[PDB]
């Protein structure tokens, strides 16, 4: 599997035998927040 | 300028001191034909 990244565009891709397998965009993450990670309000407040 | 290809993906980049500058997609011309290249009918005559 050869991934290729594009530090311009940040953008990535990952081929197999020159097919393309995936693609999208991956970058480093400059100022995580750890609020993000708090978890959700439940759907369901109370399954008891 | 730095110039980066993907061929699984047939997208480009130029970038320039990892500054994005140019981007699309090219790919070799599988099927040239020339009737491509014929001059379209003007539309107005321009006869005089």
């Amino acid at each position: 599997l050869e991934v290729r990244l594009l530090e311009a565009s940040r953008a990535f891709e990952v081929s197999e035998n020159g097919n393309l397998v995936v693609s999208g965009k991956v970058y480093q993450w400059d100022d995580p927040d750890p609020r993000l990670f708090d978890h959700p309000e439940s759907p369901t407040p109370n399954p008891t």
